[PDB]
């Protein structure tokens, strides 16, 4: 299955959002990160994915597509907007978990990122 998530502004959930911030795939599902509004990017998160995945970043306002194989967590965030943040989830009972929520971010990323591990129902 692909997913796309936008890059806004202000969206349903505040300023400088993922939309949505929260997405549970499949094993071999994609994501593709479209900018919606001009100004952002998505970058995986230092420490906060799965053994077995790899990092990414995309440019300033690029259409970027990512495929997600490893079970477990993904934080992303935008660069230019601290609290631009959100979590996609492969597969259920992800291993990594404590690697997004026990982490120690800005308060307002941080509660994003937590409501998302909330939102995944974990
Ligand atoms: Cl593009
Ligand atoms: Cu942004």
């Amino acid at each position: 299955a692909d997913f796309e998530v936008h890059m806004l502004n202000k969206g349903k959930d505040g300023a400088m959002v993922f939309e949505p911030a929260s997405l549970k795939v499949a094993p071999g599902d994609t994501v593709t990160f479209i900018p919606t509004d001009k100004g952002h990017n998505v970058e995986t998160i230092k420490g906060m994915i799965p053994d077995g995945a790899e990092a990414f970043k995309s440019k300033i306002n690029e259409n970027y597509k990512v495929t997600f194989t490893a079970p477990g967590v993904y934080g992303v965030k935008c660069t230019p907007h601290p609290f631009m943040v959100g979590v996609v989830q492969v597969g259920d009972a992800p291993a990594n978990l404590e690697a997004v929520k026990g982490a120690k971010n800005p308060k307002k990323a941080q509660e994003r990122l937590d409501a998302a591990l909330a939102a995944l129902g974990n």
